[PDB]
């Protein structure tokens, strides 16, 4: 056992394995390990750390310890590692379970003296290959859990869960947790694996890594966390004016005119729309990333049209490459390819035989760039629909895939941060300001490269909605501020249908009240296209309308008026942006991120802020007609559809018809002025 | 998407992809799939089962269902699976999450819909090899679930907790859970792997397997459930009497005249004392099953005196095999020895290159049996105490070894349970009836090997004991009713330490009270051999003195009333031993065992019923003297202590001197007479 | 395909297969190949090379050339390699047999043109992790190969041959080979492999490699090859005089008096003797590496008669440590001890339970060199017997072990010349010159660290 000690760092080693503990930002600490002769170079998410105010590094009790401000680290003789906050509260404390570590015999009065022989770190080594890495932490009885990213599941506290570290369609792993206890912990490493808060024991688990990697944050209060993670792997961009106002798509606007028509239409009837949107396969082939002059005949026309309306054109891009494509032929010479170990050298047979674009390599991120560039940016196009981003393989074999940076096993998480950095630097380098494009993934730090990101093809149902709740105010918590879902759900939304008429309506209300009301699905009944094959390409379908007046017109008075108050929003929403641009905060959040003194405001999962000064209590049922509302103490509270004035710290029975969800506005803000508040 | 339908059996199939359903006793169902040609013939814990008269096989619109009693099984069109009761009630569902399952499209209004693609029944191919198996359920958010073995974790509820499917020191993976919503289930897989039962989903994982393998069952109370699972896998035996008394043991007693004069001191003293032990290295070497004659002159005399005394002799059995003895050499011809795939043929290290006899191979067991009974059982040695029963490889890095079953990843978890097999079935062939071995570990259906379990080397400390209490109500529940502890725990007691004495003092009240009452441990300070090696055999250390009068005579007293305790306990631990044998209950059980309508008994974990008659709630926190106390409603309680009387229903805030812990006996039972 | 050619270096490139072809010494080439980013920094036993003035690169048609002095490398338009000498012979050609290959349809004239789909430089990825390398080359009808190093087999000629790149006691892979076509190639890779000169076809094989890496040398004569070879990975020092004349040993002088009682009859009979030799477990144990004083009562008074008599004495180094050993302890405290992936921590159990120190760890290296210097060096030996120096594991499962430099599988081979090396700098450092040391096994380079091999047991 040995301490290898500076004034600013803290190693301690044991056979081979090496411990490192530094400051990495205000109140923060970094902690690596290995048993390679040194630690590598990859940072991953984090960016370079300001230098540290008064860093301590001392011993004592055959320990040593380290302190960067609000946060220590503990490390025993026995390379056993604690953190604590500057009141001394014990946060995270390391999981051992040995007789025999670090070359001594564990002592017996303590929880770590146990034959089981389990490691806090351990670097289990892969025969011929890399390390296999658990790292295991106590639990903790009191724990309350948030973040992780984007998971399909009714649980915003989530100890007690397991979540999968991997990228799927719906599911974006952005491995940031914050602490009901007070600190926040990124696992810096994007390996395919998982975490378990499981109420016995914490395990993180890299399957293929060549070290441990986290990054660990301690605050008085949530906002300070989430401040200090900005810090730490890069801060939102300010969101373009445009971005608050209404996004309106299908699956999908097969042609110029049609889309054109809808766009025409929406002004005609006097509506608010900011952007519209040209879904996947308006292109030629995958891999061309250009239209088909022969649906859409005259795209600059079409974007010239749409300025004169003040509406944004966004268009589909998709990561695959069609090995029957010119860009296919190029991007294999040049090793701009994700490669499959075994098999068949094809990735996804989406309507062909495709080929995902490597988006950790820099090279083949630039080419991507400059093809969208070409063929779309140059028209005037400044939002990107950048979908199939974790990327979506046919079969998540993740063993089976390798990208530049390493087999998939090690790296696999990033892809989609590369994939916006390719979009994000690009645009910039092209001399576009403000950048948004929308994300269907993202790993840890994606919010630097403007990543609006969206929950994926999920279900149209109520159970759905439900689990797009958690998971937003998740991601929030994991510093993805911009976050939207398709309102009415993806998938299975037949327009004829009463119950798919009411979730919409539940959905767009809610929708209102989200960094992004986009309004998006794949609708029954779909509409198989005229001819299956041209030129021997397969042809893409689509599903039928989605447009506010499509589902009658009592359905459509109410989005009209949804739409109508979320324009009346859009000066509070672009204050609230510019607050996650300057202080990491979430736009939407739980109720203990403004309240976080409040009991009820860690137990409330039905309920959450959108910004400072609105609270909002979405409908999560088919049928229901009122629900409860907690009220949080120290304000008094306007409910937004009766404008009655009601006192913090209590229940309300509210009524919630079809018409309005629950909705109360913080008395006096600025924001209550900006809204017509009916008297009834 | 294809239904094969008899009158007692559901097939489903599709790509290769066999799901098989059909009875496994009353109101039970056993469920296997697999993607290999047919399914094998292995049934791991599972008996025979006895024919079920009321079995029905039914077809409608796109389903199939099979109903055996109070369990019903329905299979849709997409070949996924749910279970109900006989009130028509949800126990259980499988997790899907796809978009195309059984060449169909998913559901759009199901929670089933998703892009993630997880399946239910994954069995995925490893290459060159067999299938890694996830079977993934459905979490309920009031789910509270007991059993899956002995953990070192302060939960009786699992419910969010991870259980690693493996066996170490400690920890024993027996892998019946028992479900609040009226369902239990067993893994019926040997397999390294794991059981999260997080919030968010259910899974069940095995390493290396041929095929998915569960047993379900159904019934309106635990005790219909404990009752079903023990005709499945087997009935406790009979407990012999002796087996109620008092164990004296330590680590260790190092020479004959050591062991003998702690017998004659128990028979001076005229105290309790019914078994007696001699722990591990009394042997010359490992491998050789005997007593080495240095330190044991004359063991016939020993077993003999110890006979006059009322007294019967245990033995330590390891099942290490040190390379330079002669059953080694024989061992290894006949290949019945545990392989190491890569490096050096050791598999521990432990005072001697050692390798583990192989418990799942039929003639290992049968060799080392009939070393033990030459050497032992011949001699009136009729208990034997097979301690590192894991095994306990130096590092358990499972992958590394191989069992005549085949891979440990694949068949690992069974060991225990042929190292008990190979001493019962030798036993029983010998004549002995009413058989207990004290084992370290088990697996399902271990306690038809008549396995005594004890919880291993643990260290002494509050959190142990808290941790004991909980692993041993879980093992019951697991069908494991045969279970004990070290009183005092094993590692770190110095016995003129004032706070461990306070320790062992509430360790030993519970140990009244738990099904064995076992005196054993590493008891500081520690004395090094005299010689480090003898024959260049590395010597085996010893702890300090640990029977009832080397704590002073205050803790001497209170031990001694303990003993007293006990010995009037007897008749009932017997009534309850039968009672555990004829119907699978546990003897010691969680509250909701015999309370299963009370809201209280499914929340509690510090309090628990030794029997119908008799609630226990120990004292697990030094310094501690008194507790809050839940008497359950339905009949009033007497204080064991004082002789008051309780009602039912209510909460009591009891003393708990050091000479005491809170027990109450229900009122009227046979056991109130019997114990004042 | 696509080459990115200089002055000096030809780079093929296709899919991310980068293949880099440089002079490296007069009459050499170095050929390396990856689908790695980049190429990695490692040389193994390749020393910097002199720089060579006239290199000549050219492209024609489709194809590329390099030429150096006595050899020239051409790569065709699908990134195919054949080497010829000045006079225009062919001397090594790689092993095609597609249909497709770099982005093109096969010539059907050629005898690469096959279904069977093999390519020469086949860098396999391996699941989780690096590459298994195989390097084909077309087999010649009146080829003749030699050296690859230390075989137990009775031939002399190894074309037919196939030689396991590993090392066991008796073996040693030293991967340079001459051919009777008058070139000599280095497999430049110390990973756990294979090369099989089958009549055939030629494979060389890595089972874990980052890249794959070869110095290939032409010249008119054996003699030149050799030379040019010597230039490449380091020459020979000079031998001491007295390692000419004879070494008396055997297994084993158990004490000091009985070694002496050998040395005093040869003298006493006027027989020539220069080199005496103390084998094994002269120690108390394995790990301590000094003399047990109740054997050996004082080595000093031992060397010195020796010196007297014009007699050096040599004395047995273990690579092992045993774990009751203090050694062990801060061997294991600094991470300088051999790992096994799974199973107990011990690689040997000859008269104990041992772990081997690591040579290729530099800081294992200079632990066990400065306890060689304490103990033996500082009294005046001269000559250390550098035994099990493969080494030699009780179970040759090199899967299950891993070094300083990465698992066995990858690094293996190159641990006789770290253990080598060990002891040379550390004797050259306190200033012997003229050093030889009886090394039981060796890689390429090995007798630049004056490694004096012997066949082992
Ligand atoms: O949102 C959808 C996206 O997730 C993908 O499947 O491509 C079509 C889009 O409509
Ligand atoms: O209980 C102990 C057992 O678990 C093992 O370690 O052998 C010695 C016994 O005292």
């Amino acid at each position: 056992s040995e301490f290898i000690l500076t004034s600013d760092k803290l190693v301690w080693t044991y056979d081979g394995h090496k411990l490192q503990i530094e400051p990495w930002g205000e109140n923060s600490l970094r902690v690596r390990a290995t048993v390679a002769p040194e630690l590598n170079g990859n940072d991953w998410a984090l960016l370079p750390a300001k230098p540290s105010t008064k860093v301590k590094v001392s011993e004592f009790e055959d320990s040593a310890r380290i302190v960067n401000g609000n946060i220590s680290a503990v490390v025993n003789g026995r390379g056993q590692l604690s953190f604590y906050n500057q009141n001394g509260k014990l946060l995270l404390e390391e999981y051992w379970r040995t007789r025999f570590v670090a070359g001594q015999g564990e002592d017996t009065s303590s929880k770590y003296f146990s034959p089981l022989t389990h490691e806090a770190r351990e670097l289990k080594p892969i025969q011929g290959g890399k390390f296999e890495l658990r790292a295991r932490f106590e639990s903790q009885p009191d724990e309350r859990i948030y973040g992780l990213g984007q998971y399909q599941q009714p649980f915003l506290n989530v100890k007690g869960c397991t979540m999968e570290l991997a990228q799927r369609n719906s599911q974006a792993s952005v491995p940031f947790m914050m602490s009901s206890l007070g600190y926040g912990m990124l696992w810096n490493n994007p390996a395919i694996g998982e975490v378990s808060f499981a109420n016995n024991v914490t395990t993180w688990m890299a399957r293929v890594t060549e070290q441990l990697d986290y990054w660990i944050t301690a605050a008085d209060t949530p906002a300070e966390i989430s401040q200090q993670y900005a810090a730490a792997t890069g801060a939102a961009p300010m969101l373009p004016d445009y971005a608050a106002g209404f996004w309106q798509c299908k699956l999908r606007y097969r042609t110029q005119d049609e889309l054109m028509e809808v766009a025409r239409e929406y002004k005609r009837r006097s509506l608010p729309i900011s952007v519209i949107v040209a879904d996947f396969f308006h292109w030629p082939n995958q891999g061309d990333w250009c239209f088909d002059t022969r649906e859409w005949p005259d795209p600059k026309a079409m974007i010239d049209e749409l300025k004169e309306m003040g509406i944004e054109l966004m268009v589909s891009i998709w990561p695959t490459v069609d090995n029957r494509t010119e860009n296919y032929k190029i991007m294999k010479e040049k090793g701009y390819l994700v490669k499959a170990e075994r098999g068949v050298p094809v990735t996804m047979t989406f309507l062909g035989n495709t080929t995902f674009f490597d988006a950790t390599h820099p090279g083949a991120r630039k080419y991507v760039w400059e093809q969208a560039k070409k063929n779309y940016h140059d028209l005037g196009i400044k939002i990107f629909w950048l979908d199939e981003a974790e990327p979506e393989y046919s079969v998540y074999d993740f063993e089976n895939y390798r990208y530049h940076l390493g087999p998939v096993l090690e790296v696999g998480n990033i892809y989609p941060r590369g994939y916006a950095q390719a979009f994000y630097e690009g645009m910039e380098e092209a001399g576009q300001t403000e950048i948004v494009n929308l994300l269907r993934c993202a790993w840890a730090g994606s919010q630097r490269y403007g990543a609006l990101v969206w929950s994926g093809d999920i279900n149209s149902t109520f159970g759905a909605l439900r689990n797009q709740l958690m998971a937003g105010l998740n991601m929030g918590i994991a510093g993805i501020p911009w976050w939207t879902t398709d309102i009415g759900g993806f998938d299975g939304g037949d327009i004829n249908d009463p119950a798919f008429q009411e979730l919409l309506i539940r959905w767009f209300q809610w929708g209102v009240f989200c960094p992004v009301t986009r309004l998006h699905g794949f609708r029954q009944p779909m509409e198989e296209p005229a001819e299956t094959y041209r030129d021997g390409i397969a042809q893409c379908m689509t599903g039928a309308a989605n447009e506010i007046w499509s589902y009658g017109e009592d359905n459509y008075a109410i989005m009209k008026s949804c739409l109508e108050l979320r324009e009346r929003l859009r000066p509070y929403v672009m204050r609230v942006m510019k607050a996650a641009h300057d202080t990491g905060a979430p736009v939407m959040r739980p109720l203990f991120f403004d309240f976080p003194d409040q009991a009820e405001a860690w137990q409330i999962e039905d309920q959450y802020m959108f910004g400072p000064d609105i609270l909002v209590a979405p409908v999560l049922e088919a049928g229901q007609r009122s629900r409860k509302v907690w009220l949080p103490e120290g304000c008094a509270w306007i409910d937004l559809n009766t404008g009655a004035r009601q006192n913090g710290g209590q229940w309300c029975d509210c009524d919630a018809p079809l018409e309005a969800i629950p909705v109360f506005i913080r008395e006096a803000a600025a924001v209550q002025a900006e809204l017509s508040i009916a008297l009834e």
